[PDB]
């Protein structure tokens, strides 16, 4: 069922650094972790988020597919990327937080919590605004839960049409080559301690997924890439890619 294997703990130590990496075999329906505590260990989803808030949005109609360009408000930004004009795969590729800002104003406070739990997401617990609950506000989300809801995404299984679920994984899809296909979006919380980095998603090999959850802590921008590093290489340990 769950076996926790602390030799994974080398990969996080390596980099003195701290976190969980969950998997979870399709297939055999058994999962895998270095730390079960932490594994169950709620935090603020981010930008993981824009996994339900992109799913939400598609279903009301918010956004009717893929190719709706979201025009830059004007307003420079920090992040250069997030100055130009997107859709949902761009927007879910760079982050753009304000485009995902707009839907949640759109989606409303009212459907964006009866959505949620529908989904059965995390705590369920929208409160603070409804366009930034998700960075600084009172959802929380653990690594297992988010397997869970993939799960579901990934069977076409959350009470949204069949379309938006379709839509939302074509803009997860992150790498692509002959061995492997992975389906993923990334997470910075920043606003609430502790700062973490989330990776969730999916690796869908010729014969099977391994859904996988991670997060880590994240005081400084300079480890973001650890997140999938850190990722891939427990995927390697275990022989699941190359
Ligand atoms: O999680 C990602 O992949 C991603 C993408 C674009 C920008 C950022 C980001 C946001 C804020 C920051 O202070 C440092 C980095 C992250």
């Amino acid at each position: 069922e769950w076996q926790e294997n602390k030799s994974w703990n080398a990969h996080f130590t390596e980099h003195k650094s701290q976190g969980v990496v969950v998997l979870w075999n399709e297939n055999k329906q058994q999962g895998f972790t270095n730390n079960l505590k932490r594994a169950n260990q709620a935090f603020l989803p981010a930008s993981t988020f824009k996994i339900p808030n992109s799913l939400i949005a598609l279903d009301l109609g918010v956004v009717k597919d893929e190719h709706q360009v979201f025009k830059w408000d004007g307003q420079t930004r920090d992040i250069a990327t997030w100055n130009r004009d997107h859709n949902l795969i761009t927007a879910m590729k760079y982050s753009v937080v304000p485009v995902y800002q707009e839907f949640a104003r759109q989606i409303g406070e009212a459907r964006m919590s009866k959505m949620l739990h529908a989904f059965d997401y995390g705590n369920e617990d929208i409160s603070g605004n409804v366009d930034s609950f998700w960075l600084d506000g009172g959802i929380r989300i653990s690594a297992t839960e988010q397997i869970s809801f993939l799960r579901k995404l990934y069977h076409n299984k959350l009470h949204v049409s069949e379309r938006s679920q379709r839509i939302v994984k074509q803009a997860m899809l992150t790498e692509a080559n002959g061995d492997y296909i992975i389906r993923a979006k990334t997470g910075y919380s920043t606003r609430i301690e502790p700062k973490i980095g989330w990776w969730v998603g999916w690796v869908e090999l010729d014969d099977n997924v391994w859904f996988f959850a991670m997060n880590m802590d994240m005081p400084t921008s300079d480890g973001l890439g650890l997140r999938q590093a850190i990722t891939k290489e427990v995927l390697k340990q275990e022989k699941i890619i190359p």
